[PDB]
């Protein structure tokens, strides 16, 4: 590992842009047929918790990339009824702020709404819940890096790492 | 001949916004080279301000992490006593939104405060105002791209660019509904 604060790195920036892309071609074609045009019919992304702004920041320039003009709201609201909504989350774990998240923004009756997250971790769920597109899978360890932080910190990190265990065991302390 | 049908000209590609980033970088390295900004005991406080400026955030917080500045971010659409801060905006224009951002951050006394502006509009000014570090100017003209917006539209362009005319000239006369 080329970070003196972690053990390993499970996805680099590279592979999330990749991965990432794959993602952004699989949205163009889903919503193909939605007519989403800029000021007119963007596709509104909400983007949920405060690490997932770098997340947001690629992922609409991607999806910008592939065609597909979009408009940010951020909850770390605006006018969705009748539009299509795409949740962005950086981290999807026990699920329970997407449940509530979608559910509420489901009293508003967009045309659609579904899910994106950066980082799934499927051994985490409190209650069950899938989302529509997941750029990649993480076993259950802590990781930092790509918005994800330790207490504010290692956000800045490129990648998605594994925290040094001597790193958040002398933090506490 | 323009690449994006929306807009005149580009001003500046994400390319350039980052190669006159990392220089920006290597200065804030050397500026805080005294603070021994460390992750979780000292970082360096980054506060965000305006909507549109997380992709700048993103971007320049990662450009620092490469230059060794360790940060942590918050943002303004915590704790700052004896912390360093620096403000980051994508865009500054009559500074009025800035002058009283910094004003008020300077009542909790923080170890320092500058800010660092993406697209700097040195004639636009309401009030006086100089930021510490600023990526590149931009002249009167309404620009979108890198997070700046037309009415919550083109964020997602890559690059900062001219909008065309006719485009604020069509939907400022569509918002007018009545
Ligand atoms: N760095 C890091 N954090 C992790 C990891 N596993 C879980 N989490 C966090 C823990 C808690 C707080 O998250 C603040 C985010 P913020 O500071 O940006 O606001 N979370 C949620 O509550 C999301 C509920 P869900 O998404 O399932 O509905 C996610 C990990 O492995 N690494
Ligand atoms: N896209 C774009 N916007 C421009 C341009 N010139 C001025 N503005 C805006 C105008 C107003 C709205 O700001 C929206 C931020 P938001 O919607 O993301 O929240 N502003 C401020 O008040 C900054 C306070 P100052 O900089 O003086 O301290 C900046 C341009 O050329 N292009």
């Amino acid at each position: 590992c080329k970070y003196d604060f972690a053990t390993s790195v499970l996805f680099t920036e590279a592979e999330l842009h990749t991965r990432m892309r794959g993602v952004a071609q699989r949205i163009a074609d889903d919503y193909s047929n939605c007519n989403l045009k800029p000021l007119e019919n963007p596709l509104v992304i909400v983007s949920v918790l405060k690490g997932s702004f770098v997340f947001t920041a690629d992922m609409v320039r991607i999806l910008g990339d592939f065609g597909v003009p979009t408009r940010v709201e951020f909850l770390r609201l605006c006018d969705i009824r009748g539009k299509h909504v795409l949740v962005l989350e950086d981290i999807l774990d026990t699920a329970l702020t997407l449940r509530e998240v979608v559910d509420s923004l489901k009293k508003s009756e967009p045309a659609s709404i579904k899910t994106l997250v950066a980082i799934d971790k499927p051994g985490g769920r409190k209650i069950p819940f899938t989302a529509e597109y997941v750029v990649a899978d993480v076993p259950n360890v802590f990781v930092v890096g790509y918005g994800l932080d330790y207490d504010q910190s290692y956000r800045e990190v490129r990648d998605v790492v594994i925290l040094k265990p001597s790193v958040y065991e002398t933090w506490g302390k």
